[PDB]
RNA sequence: AAUUUCUACUCUUGUAGAUGUGAUAAGUGGAAUGCCAUG
DNA sequence: ACTCCACATGGCATTCCACTTATCACTAAAAGATCGGAAG
DNA sequence: CTTCCGATCTTTTAGTGATAAGTGGAATGCCATGTGGAGT
């Protein structure tokens, strides 16, 4: 009988505590005159300086490896098509393994150890490799060996500058290491090469071929635009799109010029931009001709590829000029306008514009790509002006329409014409327009310029005056002056002079664009150091007098002690520890030996002196540095650690792909025996009290030995020491101590503590002292931020301030990583019947709307949590989204929304795991794509679709709440984990623990009572015939007399053409156009049974807003008005499709359609509702205006409670599966099927 | 209107909830401006 | 107190911003470089 | 006047089994369409 108190001590987790440090006594004094933090702010500049300097030698080797490539890639490609076909078990355990095995081949080259390369060139590669992640990049020892590099003598004085320092670039090396690396990182060259852009390289290669075998133009086209950009001379665009150009393509130039040959080259602006492949394509389907529509059932966009890991992008396009500080852009831009001045623009282009009230307007002439511009600013629409000249050109004249829409689309126009098709309206808002503009161009060329751009007004002016005269620029491209067509000889001139005199300011408009947008500057932190190379990288005693980093605890309050170096060199400062009745502080005493997996071979089998001495002779050595008794190493114990193959004989590894289960068993029997061994005679391990360990033969695998072992290395005990010593230590300058310090280590403190706190205290109490239960972990650092009754806003702020980031480690007793994590919560979902849902919708309208329901589908509680703790978040967030949006067109501080997000999200995690825990329930979310919830937080970043489920999972790993007791589970030493740990999302699966992922589809838009959804997709009845053909499929719909309301019938196995492909369970459905009489809900306000909201599309081409519709009310009209009786009660449907006339069976596909949709949302009066199409078996249409508290709400509480139903599927279907897993997804189809059958 | 830091506050020199830091790399999404086209 | 209206989209290019996603470390001790004093 | 070497300070190192990712596509929906401005 599994129990919810047993999901804990299941998998270790790791979180950093973070505290301010206070200098206690004469340390600040200490730490200020000896320079550490200038010196620690000078190494952290040269550091930032230095980065770039290093990454050129890992481009340069990156490169020269990189261009040796030359792999046949056909295998890869067909076990991507293998696993395409079918996605099944054992064809994506042969992808992953080609995968591993071309990432390997990647490798190689690297490493050199290929067989298509010279040895020359391989021993080279090896020597590079080998000390390409140690000092070797410093002294010159690999340096040589490339050459290319060219440092220069600065360069070589910033790498001369971190002497006996290298290891500051520990943590560089290790992520440095992950590049050239081919263990399935993300991070990694090979990854990216094998699996990130291949797979696209070879979708562009499929969609050339398909491209080229439906149409033959389009090759001579890329040929041509190939030939045009300029790359790739040598090779065919046959050749570019095939599988062995990929040996190519690796470096990041040749990815540069594939991504320039799709996008295309362009060239400054202002003028015409050489295409690319995508944008040909795009061309071509805009052109809609037949071969358009050829294209457009293909799929017509090559996917460009990804930048190397650390290449920088470089490209053919004009990469525009910047400035460099503010002085500049105001001083350039006063010379620009002092030279308009003294050009006078604005008396000569007064003159152009009043020159048309006494000219011939028939030798002038409007570029024909610009007109639409002109409809737009002068007229009501953009249509107005091509709908006049349509009509001229008409009243002038199947081909002919053909004929002047052709001449419309590419051919200037007169102006003439245009005061013709118009008229008067047309001239006097054309000269307003023109006066306008010029007086606008005349106020910004008068208006003085600010000094300095700090502050909004100053910018703000800056681009009121910019965007005026690029005003003036666009209307002064409205007029066409080529040779093309006719012109005036010298207002051409005169026009293309004033022009070519206003040319350079829309460059200037993106120059002061660029330059005014960046972000502004602010003080950050940065690491500190104390002239030490390895400061608080470990609190252990053996190593307190080289890394310094020692604490203390001072009843109840927590210190820090810092020893730093004493004339260059370590000081071994040395404590004494007395009775503990002495006034003082409680020194923490570290003992650890950090995991035995590296550990025993190190200090064991891979010294120098064991493998020397292996390399001769086979007689076992005895090792007697570091033991009190001489231990032996055998011949089998040093074959064991090094088989000269990768597999070692102790591990699963050689078990799984032998199955000699004898000898993997002997072998893990004698490297337990021998870890014993290793243990009793090592001096830092002979005082641990090995005996709880079970013997050597009933451990299963190593990794549980290593797991059951490791707990007992690490102990903490604390000795006490006089005042009198710490308080002479700290006043010399021997020891600085700071007092690690937050909100709760204040006076008058009395509420609960912080989380953070609460681990803190929890790690230091005596409980967990006797048995580990959080560990104390290394490498803690430190940042030094500087400057940026008496409540002040921002006091934090106002002075320099010592933090302390210190990581520690949950759950120390349970393995590093779960056994079988959701095998366990499945068997206790299975053993519990009545567990509850607490189903989750995320929207944007509604942010988070959460329904809780029982085993039998009732509903427990439902609430929006828009609001929390009497705060509508909502609404601030969209003040926040709108002030963001309004604030980057105007040039302001984008500033941060992540940190409101998160505030939000902070209550709303709150609440849903309140409720888990009081209901002791699962909670089911919908599984969104990526893609669609970028899109989503795009179109408006108040969302929180991403963002909630990190938190969740985060929270939901280590579970602590604050009022339980310590010793029970949920306290601060047995923290609930109801998930799974979170490693990435892309390898979580459908089910995490407790949490629940969902199909999204058909949640929202579904009826509560019955299960009915509309059958139809509204796209395939785009026309007439198709309509009469979907209005005959219909049974009957007929008036009742007693009730009112039309009955609409349907039976399923009709329409099948225009239906979705989802049969439900039931055959047939009462479509009902309800009454529109007003009803009454609980709380008394008054509705219109049967009302409909839809968005007007009279225009026939555009989305219009919103309207109320009346399907009833409307309908009879129709009807009394074509006067077609139905007071008899009769089938009218062949007295209806007997007529001709379109409007008719427009309208009725038009209310129908209406008619259909559940959802009926309208943002500006706030109304979410749903109302049902269809009749219950009791009589009652669905209405959640009733607003009863058994059935949702509104739309987000019925796609919670569907979200809700759609993980009750998931755990009815558990209870019985013998093998404990879920479903493989859930159908549309079967979930449709499933709860109409439910319903009914 | 105080906070290691974020969010909502002020019976309380503080309250309630949350908070994995550092480093590196990549991607996505907005906005402005150009070019070719579409309604 | 009512009613009309606000140009929109597609493919690329440049710059700027914000935000997300994916890896590594959470480390004592063995090994190697350096140096001040002893010995020649 | 020159050479060695034991102390001491940086620097590099050792490396388990989680076994996962369970699949089901063939298309849908998953959510919403600027909400706010003006004259008369
Ligand atoms: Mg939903
Ligand atoms: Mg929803």
């Amino acid at each position: 009988m599994t129990q919810f108190e047993g999901f804990t001590n299941l998998y270790q987790v790791s979180k950093t505590l973070r505290f301010e440090l206070i200098p206690q006594g004469k340390t600040l004094k200490h730490i200020q005159e000896q320079g550490f933090i200038e010196e620690d702010k000078a190494r952290n500049d040269h550091y930032k300086e230095l980065k770039p300097i290093i990454d050129r030698i890992y481009k340069t080797y990156a490169d020269q490896c990189l261009q040796l490539v030359q792999l046949d890639w056909e295998n890869l490609s067909a076990a991507i098509d293998s696993y395409r076909k079918e996605k099944t078990e054992e064809t994506r355990n042969a992808l992953i393994e080609e995968q591993a095995t071309y990432r390997n081949a990647i490798h190689d080259y690297f490493i050199g150890r290929t067989d298509n390369l010279t040895d020359a060139i391989n021993k080279r590669h090896a020597e590079i490799y080998k000390g390409l992640f140690k000092a070797e990049l410093f002294n010159g020892k690999v340096l040589k060996q490339l050459g290319t590099v060219t440092t220069t003598e600065h360069e070589n004085a910033l790498l001369r500058s971190f002497d006996k320092f290298t290891t500051y670039f520990s943590g560089f090396y290790e992520n440095r290491k992950n590049v050239f690396s081919a263990e399935d990182i993300s991070t990694a060259i090979p990854h990216r090469i094998v699996q990130d852009n291949f797979p696209k390289f070879k979708e562009n290669c499929h969609i050339f071929t398909r491209l080229i075998t439906a149409v033959p133009s389009l090759r001579e086209h890329f040929e041509n635009v190939k030939k045009a950009i300029g790359i790739f001379v040598s090779t065919s665009i046959e050749e570019v799109f095939s599988f062995p150009f990929y040996n190519q393509l690796l470096t990041q130039t040749q990815i540069d010029l594939y991504n320039q040959l799709l996008g295309g080259i362009s060239r400054e602006a202002g003028t015409e931009k050489i295409k690319g492949l995508n944008e040909v394509l795009n061309l071509a389907i805009q052109k809609n001709d037949e071969t358009a529509h050829i294209i457009a059932s293909l799929p017509h966009r090559f996917i460009p590829l990804f930048k190397q890991i650390l290449s920088d992008r470089n490209t053919l396009s004009f990469i525009l000029e910047e400035f460099k500080s503010d002085e500049e852009v105001i001083q350039s831009f006063c010379k620009y306008k002092t030279l308009l001045r003294n050009e006078n623009v604005l008396e000569t282009a007064e003159a152009l514009f009043n020159e048309l009230n006494s000219i011939d307007l028939t030798h002038i002439f409007i570029s024909h790509k610009k007109l639409e511009t002109i409809s737009s600013a002068l007229c009501d629409h953009w249509d107005t002006l091509r709908n006049a000249l349509y009509e001229r050109r008409i009243s002038e004249l199947k081909s002919a329409k053909e004929k002047v829409q052709r001449s419309l689309k590419h051919e200037d126009i007169n102006l003439q014409e245009i005061i013709s098709a118009a008229g008067k309206e047309l001239s006097e808002a054309f000269k307003q327009k023109t006066s306008e503009i010029l007086s606008h161009a005349h106020a910004a060329l008068d208006q003085p310029l600010p000094t300095t751009l700090k502050k909004q007004e100053e910018k703000e002016i800056l681009k009121s005056q910019l965007d005026s005269l690029l005003g003036l620029y666009h209307l002064l491209d409205w007029f066409a002056v080529d040779e093309s067509n006719e012109v005036d000889p010298e207002f051409s001139a005169r026009l293309t002079g004033i022009k070519l005199e206003m040319e350079p300011s829309l460059s200037f408009y993106n120059k002061a664009r660029n330059y005014a947008t960046k972000k502004p500057y602010s003080v950050e932190k940065f690491k500190l150091n104390f002239q030490m190379p390895t400061l608080a990288s470990g609190w252990d005693v053996n190593k307190e007098k080289n890394n310094g980093a020692i604490l203390f605890v001072k009843n109840g309050l927590y210190y820090l002690g810092i020893m730093p170096k004493q004339k260059g060199r370590y000081k071994a400062l040395s404590f004494e520890p007395t009775e503990k009745t002495s006034e003082g502080f409680d020194k923490m005493y570290y003992d650890y030996f950090p995991d035995a997996a590296k550990m025993i071979p190190k200090c064991s089998t891979q010294l120098k002196a064991v493998t020397a001495h292996f390399q001769t002779h086979t007689t076992p050595i005895l090792l007697s540095n570091n033991f009190i008794e001489p231990l032996e190493i055998t011949k089998e114990i040093y074959d064991l650690n090094n088989p000269e193959k990768e597999p070692k004989k102790f591990q699963t590894a050689y078990a799984k792909k032998t199955g000699d289960q004898k000898g993997y068993r002997e072998a893990l029997c004698k490297w337990i025996d021998f870890t014993r061994d290793f243990l009793s005679k090592y001096t830092k391990t002979t005082s641990i009290d090995l005996s709880s360990l079970r013997p050597s033969s009933q451990y299963k695998d190593l990794g549980e030995y290593y797991a059951e072992l490791n707990p007992l290395l690490y102990h903490i005990s604390f000795q006490r020491i006089a005042e009198k010593e710490i308080m002479d230590a700290v006043e010399t300058g021997k020891l600085y101590l700071f007092q690690i310090y937050n909100k709760d280590f204040a006076k008058g403190h009395h509420g609960k503590p912080n989380l953070h706190t609460l681990y803190w205290t929890g790690l230091f109490s005596p409980e967990n002292l006797a048995k580990t239960s959080i560990k104390l972990n290394g490498q803690a650092e430190l940042f030094y931020r500087p400057k940026s009754h008496e409540i002040i806003k921002d006091r934090r702020f106002t002075s320099d301030k010592f933090f302390f980031h210190v990581p520690i480690t949950l759950n120390y007793q349970a393995a590093n990583s779960p056994s079988k994590f959701n095998q366990r919560v499945n068997a206790y979902l299975k053993e519990h019947p009545e567990t509850p849902i607490i189903g989750i919708d995320r929207g944007e309208r509604n942010l988070i709307y959460i329904t809780v329901i029982d085993s039998t589908g009732k509903i427990l509680e439902q609430r929006s949590l828009n609001t929390i703790q009497q705060f509508d978040y909502q609404k601030k967030l969209d003040n926040r989204e709108k002030e963001r949006v309004a604030a980057r067109q105007a040039w302001s501080v984008v500033g941060t929304i992540k940190d409101l997000k998160q505030g939000y999200l902070s209550q709303v995690i709150h609440e849903i795991v309140d409720l888990m825990i009081h209901y002791q329930a699962v909670v089911v979310l919908e599984n969104l794509n990526f893609g669609f919830k970028s899109k989503r937080t795009g179109i408006a970043e108040k969302a929180v679709y991403q963002q909630f489920e990190k938190m969740l999972i985060d929270k939901l790993n280590c579970l602590v709440l604050k009022d339980y007791p310590a010793e029970k589970v949920g306290g601060v030493l047995n923290p609930y984990q109801l998930t799974d740990q979170f490693t990435s999302f892309a390898k979580m699966g459908t089910q995490s623990g407790f949490l629940f992922y969902v199909p999204a589809p058909y949640t929202s838009k579904i009826d509560p009572l019955t299960g009915f959804v509309d059958p139809f997709v509204w796209k395939t009845i785009k026309n007439h015939e198709s309509r009469k053909h979907f209005l005959e499929g219909f049974d009957f719909l007929h008036y009742d007399v007693k009730t009112g309301d039309f009955i609409l019938h349907f039976k399923m196995n009709r329409n099948l053409s225009f239906q979705r492909g989802l049969p439900g369970f039931m055959p047939a459905w009462d479509i009902v156009f309800e009454k529109n009489e007003t009803q009454f809900d609980a709380k008394g306000t008054p509705f219109i049974a049967g009302k409909r909201i839809v968005p007007v599309i009279e225009n026939h081409r555009f989305t219009g807003r919103y309207r109320d519709l009346y399907p009833a009310n409307e309908l009879i009209a129709l009807l009394e008005e074509k006067g077609i009786v139905f007071r008899d009660g009769s089938n009218i449907l062949p007295k209806l499709l007997e007529n001709d006339d379109s409007h008719a069976i427009d309208t009725m596909v038009a209310l129908i359609r209406s008619v259909l949709q559940m959802r009926n949302s309208n943002a500006a009066t706030g109304e979410d509702y749903i109302n049902s199409p269809v009749r219950d078996l009791n009589g009652v249409c669905f209405d959640s205006r009733f607003q009863n508290p058994e059935w949702p709400m509104d739309a987000d509480a019925n796609g919670a409670y569907h979200i809700a139903l759609k993980g009750q599927l998931l755990l009815n279907h558990l209870k019985e599966s013998k093998d404990l897993k879920l479903q493989n997804g859930i159908s549309n189809q079967d979930w449709l099927a499933y709860i109409q059958e439910l319903r009914n």
